[PDB]
């Protein structure tokens, strides 16, 4: 059950993240590292107010989209490993964490995305086992 | 280890991380992912069942040490930077982050500990802002 420590414990360890505000319109950026800016490519100004989607692009498997959605909707943490888009349209992968932060009430207040690049060889082992995972989950 | 999605996370993200168990004596380790061992040089047989404290040596700062000994008694998740020693007693700057993780009757069953090798160009700059905030907080306290 992350809080704002969360967010400083990233920003000092140099990660990439975004902060979104779900109270806004469209659940948009709020705060970005400079991390992210430099695994993107993008500047602040081009992403700040904007949903994180802009991320995907066609080679993105949407069952892993699916599963970000959802934990979005359930205030739930998850993370899973899927093929993002940089501003110039070269991929990488994303190991990709996603908190909820609550505040004393338990109302989310606000998501935490934690992007790791991973290497190709590593991010086939991590979606193999996903794809196992979806598949032992089909048959309960 | 667990089930806790911030573990999960720290494991498939191939991150340094500890897990110990405040329920046994001396809250002890009980789960190292392989870049801890990476990156201490420690294999499992010698930190098992140990307390993550082997990691601190002469030049740790004590005020750190005290601030995460805080947060444990608390329940409390912080981060610091602090000096720490791998088995061959040579050092690196860990920027440390700690969280106590909760069953659903809000005990603390584990803590968490996440450690970020940092250059000493960088540790010098978040030691400093340390060192100024423990001073801005004792001209209020
Ligand atoms: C904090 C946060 C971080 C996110 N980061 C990513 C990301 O790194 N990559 C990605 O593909 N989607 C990311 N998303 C997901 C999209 O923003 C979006 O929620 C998803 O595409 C589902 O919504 P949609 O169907 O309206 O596009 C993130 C969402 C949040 C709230
Ligand atoms: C999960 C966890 C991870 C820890 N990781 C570190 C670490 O990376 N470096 C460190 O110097 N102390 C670390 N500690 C702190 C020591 O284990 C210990 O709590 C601290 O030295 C204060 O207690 P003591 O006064 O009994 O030594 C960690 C503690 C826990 C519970
Ligand atoms: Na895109
Ligand atoms: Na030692």
């Amino acid at each position: 059950h992350m809080d704002f420590s969360f967010i400083k414990a990233l920003q000092t360890a140099q990660q990439n993240f975004v902060v979104t505000d779900p109270s806004l319109p469209d659940n948009p950026i709020v705060y970005a590292s400079q991390g992210f800016l430099n695994l993107t490519g993008y500047s602040l100004d081009q992403i700040l107010g904007r949903n994180c989607r802009f991320l995907q692009g066609p080679e993105t498997d949407p069952k892993a989209v699916e599963r970000i959605r959802k934990a979005i909707e359930q205030g739930n943490d998850m993370s899973v490993c899927l093929l993002n888009y940089r501003v110039d349209g070269t991929t990488f992968w994303n190991q990709f964490f996603i908190a909820a932060l609550r505040d004393a009430g338990g109302n989310v207040t606000n998501f935490v995305g934690w992007q790791c690049k991973v290497s190709d060889q590593y991010a086939a082992t991590v979606t193999k086992q996903q794809e196992e995972e979806e598949e032992a989950a089909a048959n309960d």
